């Protein structure tokens, strides 16, 4: 396999949010069948962000995702061609996120280019007022659709005050070559900022990423 | 401790409901076990037989009472009993095909009692609803959070169509304790509901659903 | 025609909204030609109802459009066996409410079983704690689907001290008999609310509605 | 005022759609009091598109609205400084676009600066397979909300066919300097595309836009 243990990736984000234009540097590292990676992230334009940080955290790769062998990895199968995605993150007071990230690689590092665009979200929510705290662990649901992945993922940031502060996630996955699809599936993810300076010009990311049947037993 | 809810809880239900214009009525008999998030339902049209369309539209419809909770998560909907609750649902369909439903939920000795009212609008007439090309749903899991002092839960939902591939569904239910209970933490609940049997018309359908309560198992870095 | 210049309306509404219980009846006339109507509602089951009655009144018939003679008039062609409709109500704080309507008449009278549910709005939000003030006129855009009429308008309720709540409807009109169909167009609305008792149990409700086509002209080419 | 009765538009798009990206030049003239425009749009990257262009079209500025006396006029206020404006376009089949217009002036020519993404379209539905006609004329519900201005408009693609293809907007419209805020009103619409060429890499726009109250009296 081209995937190998350990995986670098180099990554670029531009992005428009609430009018205001930014870029976004990092690089890591991870360990694509163990579903683990960490990255390092640096605001290189548009510094200070004036929206929650984690608003982008899950647009900065399901090729970091441990898939058991009698799931099919639409992912690693990509390789080395790679794959784009595209996403739509939908807040419950009508913020609207896109995305589209092209996933390619040179040798054991994967590189992406990446589109990121944040409208309409409210000048006292959460997102423009910097209210989160992370990102709730969640469940992904995976099912092929026209020749291609889906993923959708109900999403939840737990907010300073308390409670929550939903967004709905509905990806696209492309593999740019023919691969085996796979069944309905779900890849729980657990995604953490460990650590991040007052502005978050630096960020320090880390997700666990898993994919699963249900183990519940079927009755009939 | 000695619980109202018992080790083995019946059920008895009645659904009134309308779905793109077509008035029915359901009856539904059955017995679970709550601690084991288990249960298994009989249900019978007993107006407005046969339906015309897709009988898996119901089946959620058709008690988070029947969920295992592990002890480390409050456990909202048995702490609600004797007095019991209702909840609210919006069923949100790819199409725009969208259903609603209120359940109220009461207790009297071993059984539970739903009061439940269903509503569907606008289904396309030659989707997988009114054509009655779904399979079952698949399995899922429900993200349950507290807002206002009651207890959402979410779920992103597919049915599994006849000739292949998947029809999505957005569910938010609120559920709604009718005396003060012990909020939980965000959480889980994965569920498989299936049907065991049914008729030629769906008239007399056999309907199961498992559901387990659960943490993220994937353990935290920060 | 069977439609006649004045009509009277009879109509009995069912619902639940935030597990409240209610009944409606209702009472009155318009002249289905002139696209207006005015109704007397009155609570029956329910009162005093806990949220506010503006999520109603759009519930309480488009035989009551006034439709110029060069668009097809979907509603006044299908009686007498009259129509149904349907309708969901996706409110920006995502509670949601759906109703179907059938619509019958006998002799000079309208008749309307209606049933109305509404789901998850937050207690705190203008409906549960009754913040509205009215709808505002409104622009609905009719077009054919799968050989029946829908009917889509973004609707909005101007908010006590100011500000408005909005509403997505989407709606479905369908025949009980073949009918001929119209082209994409508009029909403009007024609802308005003239008389309430304090907690609404009696109401007097007028709508005016009028069907076209854009105003504006194309291009030649 | 600096809103001659008529003035210039040069205007630039970026974007990415279904992983395509590309860049559109613009340049045309309207006439701001009366609400109407043409635009003659150029194709320079990714040539040639694989989607309708017609998702494109209402995202080539409300200063070319005509506003009668009574009701306040939100853009042409704003100038000589400007304003931005954000949208969301939903369709039925849950595909999603985003845009971002950065609107500014000088002497008697406007400038756009746009960012355009769209995300999730089905492969053989009618926007990947070029299948509408044209937008229907519409009427945008316009409404202020915190300090800006909002409006939403139902919007219908007519289809090879005859059908319709339904997109709902959601707009926010954000001026760069204190203005008199308008009631609550409707702006009519009918953009039209001209003149084309085989692949639409150069395409003839036209925009007329109509703000009013209701017609309808008020019997309260």
């Amino acid at each position: 396999s081209v995937i190998k243990p350990e995986m670098k990736i180099k990554l670029c984000m531009r992005g428009t949010v609430n009018g205001h234009n930014f870029v976004i540097e990092g690089e890591g590292k991870g360990n694509p069948y163990e579903g683990t990676q960490i990255l390092d992230l640096n605001v290189t334009e548009g510094a200070p962000l004036p929206f929650a940080y984690d608003i982008l955290t899950t647009v900065f790769n399901r090729a970091f995702t441990k898939y058991p062998a009698d799931i099919q990895d639409y992912f690693k199968q990509t390789f080395p061609e790679g794959y784009h995605w595209e996403r739509s993150m939908t807040y419950e007071d009508q913020g609207i996120c896109t995305a589209t990230s092209n996933i390619s690689m040179r040798g054991d590092c994967f590189f992406y280019d990446i589109r990121f665009d944040g409208v309409n979200f409210p000048p006292n929510g959460p997102v423009m007022q910097k209210k989160t705290l992370k990102w709730e662990p969640s469940t992904e649901k995976m099912y092929v659709r026209d020749g291609v992945l889906k993923g959708d993922v109900n999403m939840a940031l737990l907010l300073e005050g308390g409670g929550h502060y939903r967004c709905d996630f509905k990806t696209t996955y492309k593999a740019k070559k023919d691969v085996r699809l796979p069944d309905y599936h779900f890849v729980d993810h657990r995604i953490e900022i460990l650590k991040h300076d007052k502005d978050y010009n630096k960020v320090k990311l880390y997700e666990n990423a898993v994919a699963r049947y249900s183990m519940l037993p079927s009755q009939a």
